[PDB]
């Protein structure tokens, strides 16, 4: 993931986050990695 | 492989399946899970 996630855009599913990868950043925990992962969702449709 | 199978298209290959894939359906097994992989496999060439 540090390397699909924040040096890159992911296209996988539920990969990156939950709605369409846009941006990743790192933040260091004590034993292990906290990721924050920024994504876009649609809202508000239509019918046509 | 439900998420990037079923939840989408994959261009990872031969991850969901033998040819290019298009789809995917879930169906339960006792324990267990079967993906029915759809593809798309070309035919009969011709040279040029
Ligand atoms: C496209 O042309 C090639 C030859 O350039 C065909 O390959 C030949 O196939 C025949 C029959 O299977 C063999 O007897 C030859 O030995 C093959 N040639 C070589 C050099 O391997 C090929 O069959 C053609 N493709 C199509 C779809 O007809």
């Amino acid at each position: 993931k540090m390397s699909e996630c924040v040096l890159g855009q992911s296209k996988r599913v539920d990969f990156c986050g939950k709605g369409y990868h846009l941006m990743s950043f790192p933040q260091s925990a004590p034993h292990g990695v906290v990721f924050l992962h920024v994504t876009y969702v649609p809202a508000q449709e239509k019918n046509f």
